[PDB]
């Protein structure tokens, strides 16, 4: 019921199309990002990701990863597709942003944590 | 080059194995966990993933997803590549772990978060 | 302008009660969640926590634990007392929710995340 | 058994000092970061806390936070208090470290996550 095929808008304004999901849960698309703390140029930056379909659920848990395209940065978000109390769908979703550091020291303070919920455009 | 195609083993006695990785920073491999919070014996799992490409670092940032076999859930990693002190490559991640919930007035419960670090086998 | 003392409610129906802040950031209150992730009953729970005073910010950073009175679990939450584009105040906050485990090897699944935002009763 | 009055270090090399644990499960102490990202001055820092005490475990759950005293942001920390198979105490901690920042706008990205592993000095 719930399918991550088409585009999500988010509630920071970041939009996201999805492809189609194959047989393996398999799934790529594309990312752009109403906000960042670089001070560059925001990109379109692909993402690659799967949905789980063990038994088939009709609200499959889900995972991507995205490949900035303006930063030496990954984000990696996890989630699960709702159908809401209307029949309307709705991505809950957690993401890690991995920054890049030089030394191995630095490691502890590279990874930023938050949330994001996604509907359809 | 700290390179992420290969074999690699984890803090809790996790493997994974990942394919080459293509000029765009794509990869695929397995993962075997070690430990779960599931009722089920473990499975082989594939993952999906991209290694971060910009300035081509020698460290980069990675994320990959792993889309479990035996359960509902989903994983995400991300983190990057180093070599310490020693020459010995490291990879030094966090994950977000992605349990399925019935109904999204559970949604708040459904996110586990941890760290692991891998080394060569 | 944006202070922690009061009563506070948040997206999942949760409600606390802060006292005074004294000169140091110190603050203590009650905490009656909504949810639980089991059956047993919920009980009015204490939190301690601070708030930063570095600069005096008018927006400031703060901290809480939450000693849960009816599981063996602990919760922090951290966040910062924002004023909204109308005047009203709002926290944004993010939560570590560690369960209890009676094995070292279990410490891996242990710890869950989340958000919650809260605003005044 | 295991009890968090005292002095520990964790595996970044940073201290903390944590007095008497009154009935009430609260303690309060003093932290010195080994790192920081900031470019001042690191300066001892309070804490205050509480660890759980329901079913009086010999491995109890706790939480602090801690109120830095040389920038605008807060940490919390969460975890638990372990005996390793030598009788050797251990405190497994996740952690949050929520930054200042002026514009709710930008809240999404104040808060960093991660690990540390505290042993008795
Ligand atoms: C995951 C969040 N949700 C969204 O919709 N967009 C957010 C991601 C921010 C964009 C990443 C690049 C960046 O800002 C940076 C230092 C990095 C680094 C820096
Ligand atoms: C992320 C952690 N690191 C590992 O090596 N394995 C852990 C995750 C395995 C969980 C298996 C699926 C599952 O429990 C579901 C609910
Ligand atoms: C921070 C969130 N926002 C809010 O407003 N409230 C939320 C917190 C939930 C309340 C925590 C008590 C709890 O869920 C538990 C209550 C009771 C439990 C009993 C056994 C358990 C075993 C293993 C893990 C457990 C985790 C949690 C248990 C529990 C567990
Ligand atoms: C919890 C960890 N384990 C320990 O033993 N100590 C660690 C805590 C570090 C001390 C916090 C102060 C700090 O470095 C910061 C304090 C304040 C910050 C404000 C804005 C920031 C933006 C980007 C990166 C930042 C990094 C660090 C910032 C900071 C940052
Ligand atoms: C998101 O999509 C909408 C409608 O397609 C568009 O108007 C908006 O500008 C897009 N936002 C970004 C950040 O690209
Ligand atoms: C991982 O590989 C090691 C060494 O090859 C092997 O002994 C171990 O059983 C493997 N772990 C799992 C969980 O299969
Ligand atoms: C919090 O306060 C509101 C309004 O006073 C009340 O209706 C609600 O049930 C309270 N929630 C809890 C969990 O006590
Ligand atoms: C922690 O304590 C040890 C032993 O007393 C000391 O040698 C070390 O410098 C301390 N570290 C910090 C950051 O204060």
């Amino acid at each position: 019921k719930c399918s991550l095929t088409g585009k999500w808008t988010n509630d920071l304004g970041s939009n996201m199309t999805i492809g189609a999901v194959n047989s393996r849960g398999e799934f790529t698309g594309t990312y752009t990002t109403a906000v960042t703390a670089t001070s560059n140029e925001i990109k379109e930056s692909p993402l690659h990701g799967t949905q789980n379909t063990i038994n088939k659920r009709t609200q499959p848990t889900f995972g991507f990863t995205v490949n900035w395209k303006f930063s030496e940065s990954t984000t990696v978000f996890t989630g699960q597709c709702f159908i809401d109390r209307n029949g309307k769908e709705v991505l809950k979703t957690m993401w890690l942003l991995r920054s890049s550091v030089n030394d191995i020291g630095d490691d502890w303070k590279a990874t930023r944590v938050g949330i994001n919920i996604f509907t359809r455009l």
